[PDB]
């Protein structure tokens, strides 16, 4: 697919209700989807450990979320394929997205929140977007 701009992205992710989803705000939505793949709804990630393997904008993993039919002891959480997670409309992606934050560790689950994210501001990832 294709790669959004900050705002760009703002706009559509408010648009599909990610503000305050679960508590978490649109700042945050938009630090996970940058340090996870810039953006980048064609970003995947390959985990040599069990080879699983994250898909799209918000690098949903393959081993409990979605079936991209080669992960070993995989559940398909969302019911769906994996190669979905990577198309120009992100309404599939932000689906399992607000499904991971449904569990319990919610936005902690993604490793890359808690080190870029957690624990900082991030107002800035939405200054001058407007929304």
């Amino acid at each position: 697919g294709k790669v959004f701009e900050r705002c760009e992205l703002a706009r559509t992710l408010k648009r599909l209700g990610m503000d305050g989803y679960r508590g978490i705000s649109l700042a945050n939505w938009m630090c996970l989807a940058k340090w996870e793949s810039g953006y980048n709804t064609r970003a995947t990630n390959y985990n040599a450990g069990d080879r699983s393997t994250d898909y799209g904008i918000f690098q949903i993993n393959s081993r409990y979320w979605c079936n991209d039919g080669k992960t070993p002891g995989a559940v398909n959480a969302c019911h769906l394929s994996c190669s979905a997670l990577l198309q120009d409309n992100i309404a599939d992606a932000v689906a399992c997205a607000k499904r991971v934050v449904r569990d319990p560790q919610g936005i902690r689950a993604w490793v890359a929140w808690r080190n870029r994210c957690q624990n900082r501001d991030v107002r800035q990832y939405v200054q001058g977007c407007g929304v």
